[PDB]
């Protein structure tokens, strides 16, 4: 089971052009929104989270309860959390593609012989790095996308391609949740199959 | 410039189910069709061809005039052509993704220090391995897809996902060529932007 779990904020540039804010430095364009974080935890519960190196680095520390697999260039130093934590498993892009495309891979701890099997029965959530998300979409069983809307502009250093959201909209939407976070913020979490 | 150049044959299984034949062992489901091979050469002319390991192995020898880049697991032996030829450059999936997603990578010859730059101005054709094709589609500038139709069933060991062809059909078709190859064979080459 492969689930995509990500968020974005449709916003405007200083000149009024549209853009889909995805990342802001080592954080999020909309900052820290309680409901957003709560939804994330519920959606990733009981799954093995897969993310890119910068996504792992953006974490203040390991998220409790879930295994963190990081896809990165192993020829470089291991990426760590803001608190210095290492991931449970680090895999190459080749392993990542072999897995999401329907294969099975063996993952091993970073500084230990321990290794286990990640196959098509494993429950996985792909969360960070548009590259990882775009690569997994054709093989995903479920897509959980959140749209955070702010009254005023939000900045970003990483954006999402509108074509990506378009490809997702082709899928069957089966669930949608809308929340008035505050006077200038709304959050919509939608589930596609 | 990223161009996808691939072919398939919409056929039926022994029980009448539909399937998109893509590969047959180390060859093609429809065998060797002159026009198909001629089209391939014209479409890959002046470009750097990128393919997976088995695709490289399916080649009787290096295709004259074009650089062959093979994306594979470098922890394994170098894949060679049916004639024993090595590719001009071998890169990892990480390098492949970094490139197609908009980056720049440095490629080096297999058994020599030589290395060069592959960037967004390079002219590339992604041809073999559905995994490579699915990964490049969201970043492609052009898609050249050929549909070979045989009167009678063709076998295959590798197939294409109908969703892939569906995603392509969303693009603007700008060219289409249909040929009556023979009494039981037709070939349609279509170009999407
Ligand atoms: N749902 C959401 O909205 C989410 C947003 N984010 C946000 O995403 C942004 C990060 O996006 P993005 O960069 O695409 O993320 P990825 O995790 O996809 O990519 C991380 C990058 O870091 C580099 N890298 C590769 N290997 C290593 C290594 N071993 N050590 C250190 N660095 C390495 C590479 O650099 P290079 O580019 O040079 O090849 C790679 O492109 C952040 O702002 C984060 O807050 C994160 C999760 C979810
Ligand atoms: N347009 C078309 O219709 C085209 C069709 N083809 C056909 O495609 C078929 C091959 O498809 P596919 O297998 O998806 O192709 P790819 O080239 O995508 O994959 C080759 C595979 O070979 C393995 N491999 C990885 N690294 C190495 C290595 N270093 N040495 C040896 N093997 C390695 C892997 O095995 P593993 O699965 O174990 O991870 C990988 O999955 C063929 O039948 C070919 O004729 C080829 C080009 C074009």
């Amino acid at each position: 089971m492969i689930k995509l779990v990500f968020r974005y904020s449709p916003t405007k540039t200083v000149d009024g052009f549209n853009e889909l804010a995805f990342g802001l430095g080592d954080g999020l364009p909309w900052g820290r929104v309680k409901k957003d974080l709560q939804n994330f935890k519920a959606r990733t519960e009981g799954t093995i989270m897969i993310m890119g190196a910068k996504t792992f680095q953006s974490l203040p520390t390991l998220l409790p309860g879930r295994s963190h697999i990081v896809v990165c260039d192993l020829a470089r130093d291991y990426p760590v959390t803001k608190d210095g934590d290492l991931a449970h498993f680090y895999i190459t892009w080749e392993q990542y593609i072999t897995y999401i495309s329907g294969g099975e891979i063996q993952v091993s701890s970073p500084n230990a012989p321990f290794e286990t099997m990640l196959d098509q029965n494993s429950k996985v959530s792909v969360i960070g790095g548009p590259a990882l998300l775009y690569a997994a979409l054709p093989y995903a069983d479920e897509v959980v996308v959140s749209r955070i809307v702010k009254r005023h502009r939000v900045n970003s250093t990483v954006q999402l391609d509108a074509s990506f959201l378009d490809d997702i909209s082709k899928r069957e939407m089966v669930e949608t949740h809308w929340y008035k976070i505050d006077e200038v913020t709304t959050l919509t979490e939608s589930v596609y199959k």
